[PDB]
């Protein structure tokens, strides 16, 4: 109710490569207890919205997951996409500087002379990450449970039991993933989880990059983030279905969901 933004959602209007709302960014001057980081935000989403922080994955930069920023901004969403302190920072650093953004975003939102000035509800976040990135999401979502979501790709870390994990949790993985494979890394991972609404997709052909910048699959990809992030961030049942469904795409190749009703 009080949190829906736009009209009512369809296949095309999730598909599309931008939402309802126009975006803006602007590159934060001075990251604290991050590496960089560059904010997307709708300029005139109709309320306050939640904010959403992505980490990269291991050796990469906000190159690889900044597709997500207009993407998830352009539906009503604050989008901070980070780089890490080192490129070579292991899950447990992601995680702490994915919190910290979130904190800067919340500093931002009370600064008057600031672009996102009022534009969050600070109460509404959202973690989102890239192979380490991933596996760092899914540690803020353990220790912070009033997260609302979680959108996590070709996730990894040094353990796969994640039944801490009482988020709403949507893992894409790539089939042809040879360094976080899914067998090996997101499937264990999903299979740990008990307590939460949950969903696992894998996409066909994909290697390790393969939900990020310049994929070519980001009709599917898109929709998905972007609907899971609306049904729970937003408790937009208008997006019940578009989170919860299997997609009968030819890009899919498999699908498994627990707790999540259409
Ligand atoms: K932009
Ligand atoms: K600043």
């Amino acid at each position: 109710g009080s949190h829906m933004r736009g009209p009512d959602p369809t296949a095309a209007s999730l598909e599309a490569s931008a939402g309802p709302f126009t975006v803006r960014s602007f590159t934060v001057s001075r990251p604290s207890g991050y590496g960089a980081g560059t904010v997307y935000y709708p300029t005139n989403a109709g309320g306050t919205v939640g904010a959403i922080a992505i980490v990269p994955g291991y050796t990469a930069r906000q190159s690889s997951i900044k597709w997500w920023g207009p993407r998830l901004a352009s539906h009503g969403f604050v989008v901070i996409t980070i780089d890490t302190n080192s490129t070579l920072d292991q899950p447990e650093s992601r995680s702490s500087q994915q919190m910290a953004a979130l904190e800067q975003v919340a500093s931002l939102n009370g600064t008057s002379s600031s672009p996102i000035y009022g534009k969050v509800d600070t109460a509404r976040m959202g973690v989102m990450g890239w192979s380490m990135g991933g596996g760092g999401s899914l540690i803020s979502a353990c220790n912070n449970p009033s997260l609302k979501a979680a959108v996590v790709q070709a996730p990894w870390h040094s353990s796969t039991n994640f039944s801490c994990v009482t988020v709403p949790t949507l893992i894409f993985c790539c089939e042809n993933d040879s360094i976080a494979p899914c067998n090996s890394y997101a499937l264990p991972i999903y299979d740990s989880m008990s307590e939460n609404a949950k969903q696992f997709l894998e996409i066909c052909g994909g290697s390790h990059s393969c939900a990020n910048t310049g994929n070519s699959d980001q009709a599917l990809i898109g929709k998905k983030g972007v609907a899971w992030m609306k049904r729970f961030m937003d408790n937009d049942t208008r997006y019940s279905t578009f989170a919860c469904e299997c997609p009968n795409s030819t890009r899919v190749c498999d699908c498994r969901t627990a707790n999540c009703s259409l």
